[PDB]
């Protein structure tokens, strides 16, 4: 057996924030469109379009490209809606900006926010989309099995 999704989370607004200058941003959408489906076909309700295409943006400018992207995103929806996630493209090695962007989204923002690493971009194994939308379920509200 693996992990299934007992109930799936709702997805129905969400953005996605590059951080790594090997991705472009036509990969950043590609990657984001196979996620959605990955996160669909395994039980969420999720929305195969973001809510803003995807933006790069420099480590050094995390605290204004979140806010601003959020502010901008968040303006552009239906009233009384909110973000339900960001998706983050972060470099392998990203050091402090993984802490600051977790700090930024959940104390700032208070948006769920998920990261995947550039290496993992570039290779889109059905099994890691199937492990990152198992991330994903649980931090939207949603419940999966368990093995043991």
């Amino acid at each position: 057996m693996n992990k299934k999704m007992i109930n799936g989370g709702t997805v129905n607004n969400w953005i996605c924030i590059n951080f790594s200058r090997q991705v472009q941003d036509n990969l950043a959408r590609t990657f984001c469109q196979e996620l959605a489906q990955m996160c669909y076909v395994s039980g969420m309700a999720f929305n195969p379009e973001p809510v803003l295409p995807p933006v790069s943006a420099r480590p050094e400018q995390v605290e204004k490209v979140l806010k601003t992207r959020y502010h901008d995103a968040t303006s552009k929806l239906s009233q009384g809606k909110e973000i339900d996630l960001l998706i983050v493209i972060l470099p392998d090695n990203n050091g402090s900006l993984y802490g600051d962007l977790k700090r930024i989204c959940e104390t700032e923002l208070g948006i769920v926010s998920q990261c995947c690493l550039t290496k993992h971009v570039f290779k889109m194994s059905k099994q890691y989309m199937a492990n990152v939308a198992l991330k994903i379920n649980v931090k939207v509200g949603g419940r999966n099995t368990v093995l043991v």
